[PDB]
């Protein structure tokens, strides 16, 4: 984005700064390139000379501007994006109600209690549970005053920056390249929710290839239904952005907040209106008030899905601006916010495209990062998406999902103090698909101190996960 007024303010926005990682046994054994995100301006880790502060900031590198031209064709993209979306899903999308925004639906899971309510109810020292009743699904005296605010279209907000407290590799580390969240006032949360909660729970039970999104998908499950999809195609390509978030321009967001979410596919007027919020927003990180003009703020809770629309779109856009008769049927694609897959029987030149792509502000880049550019011929087997590898699996005849070995070492060496044990189940089922050697040397830090699943009870779960009807076709 492009930030247009820095300034300081004396009432302080105050951050974490300190990691609840704290190693295991694990961390000995494997000694992972990995750590906690750098939390403090004083981290011993840091490289010197380096201050945490600016180089959070650095990815806000101008607001691209589009040619009128560009404009009409982006619209084009968006309306026909938009019309496989809503020809899949329906035209039901009239308003959540309260209850059922803050509950959820089936497709959209409740909303969070003991999590951040951003602005100002961190200045007030307002937790989530004073504003709202999530068990009885209703809300208090200011929500519902700030909620029938933003009907009338007035609503002054500002996001709070907070500091991803996450596992990284140690060199993001060195360089200071901690992530941020932008969390939203819990108004605007279940506002949102409110205005497109339904269109977004229709989005999560059909994900898939056919509306380019695999936003509530189940990888367990999920990988055997995608693997075989783009195993039929003579090229995949594993695209990666620089900065995807934080490069949406101006034009592009309202663009496609206009043409996806217009009144006449059952949305309330509102619905475009809270989505375009979103580009020029305000910042309470570091020094409070920093404004910023583009950019899609990282954490809403539709951040996913509005990620993964545009990034549908700008994928049409950029093959259009170099071919002639490209249509939706010309490829396929699977994304997740800026994760990307890819494929056609086309011979799609990705090098030819980069330049298109940056007519929207963004940077493509080959996943390998190596050859020298976008190659073709590469298959289904050879990206990664969501941090796993689609693999046969010998028993069954399936694609599983596996993670690569030493990522699963970087998150078996750290954790919450008091959470190891659910940590290692919920881990159990990642490292399954890895294989039983592997598995058992993965788990070998923790035998006789935590309960560890046995790899055959995970491997016959997943085997009646991915279909029952395989699990039936023994005994
Ligand atoms: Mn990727």
């Amino acid at each position: 984005g492009l930030i247009v007024d820095t300034r300081d303010v004396e009432e302080r926005v105050h951050v974490m700064r300190k990691t609840k990682l704290a190693p295991t046994v694990a961390h000995g054994v494997f000694n992972p390139e990995f750590g906690p995100a750098a939390l403090s301006n004083k981290d011993p880790r840091l490289n010197e000379g380096v201050v945490l502060d600016e180089v959070i900031f650095s990815k806000h590198k101008g607001d691209t501007k589009m040619s009128a031209e560009d404009k009409a064709l982006f619209r084009r993209c968006a309306a026909d994006y938009a019309s496989r979306l809503h020809s899949v899903l329906g035209t039901a999308n009239a308003p959540l109600s309260i209850y059922e925004a803050i509950k959820g639906v089936d497709g959209l899971d409740a909303m969070e209690p003991d999590t951040a309510p951003g602005l100002p109810w961190a200045l007030q020292g307002k937790r989530r549970g004073a504003l709202i009743d999530f068990e009885n699904g209703t809300v208090g005296p200011e929500v519902e005053a700030a909620l029938k605010l933003m009907e009338k279209r007035e609503y002054k907000f500002a996001c709070q920056t907070f500091l991803k407290d996450e596992i990284r590799p140690m060199e993001k580390i060195r360089a200071g390249k901690t992530r941020i969240v932008d969390v939203l006032p819990v108004e605007h949360i279940l506002y949102t929710r409110m205005m497109i909660g339904r269109f977004c729970a229709q989005m999560h039970s059909n994900n898939g290839p056919q509306i380019g999104s695999a936003v509530g998908c189940n990888p367990d499950v999920d990988w055997q239904r995608f693997g075989t999809h783009f195993a039929q195609y003579r090229n995949v390509w594993d695209v990666d952005y620089s900065a995807f978030d934080a490069n949406h321009c101006s034009d592009a967001m309202n663009i496609m907040f206009e043409e996806v979410f217009r009144t006449e596919f059952g949305f309330h007027p509102n619905a475009e209106w809270i989505l375009k919020t979103l580009v020029n927003t305000e910042h309470a990180y570091e020094n409070k008030r920093i404004t910023v003009e583009g950019g899609m703020p990282s954490g809403c809770s539709a951040t996913s899905i509005i990620n993964t629309i545009l990034n549908n779109i700008y994928v049409l856009y950029a093959l259009r601006r170099h071919y002639e008769g490209v249509e939706l049927d010309t490829y396929t694609m699977i994304s997740y916010g800026d994760d990307i897959v890819v494929a056609s029987d086309y011979d799609l030149d990705f090098e030819a495209l980069k330049p298109h792509f940056k007519s929207l502000g963004q940077t493509i880049t080959p996943a390998d990062k190596s050859d020298k550019g976008f190659v073709l011929g590469h298959s289904i087997t050879d990206v990664t998406f969501l941090k796993r590898h689609f693999h046969m699996d010998y028993g069954t005849g399936f694609y599983k999902p596996v993670m690569a070995s030493k990522t699963l070492e970087a998150i078996l060496s750290f954790a919450r103090r008091g959470t190891i044990q659910e940590k290692l189940i919920s881990v159990a089922g990642l490292a399954v698909h890895s294989g039983p050697d592997e598995y058992r040397r993965l788990f070998e830090p923790f035998q006789g101190l935590f309960e560890i699943p046995s790899y055959r009870s995970l491997y016959l779960r997943w085997v009646n996960a991915v279909c029952g009807d395989a699990a039936a076709a023994l005994e």
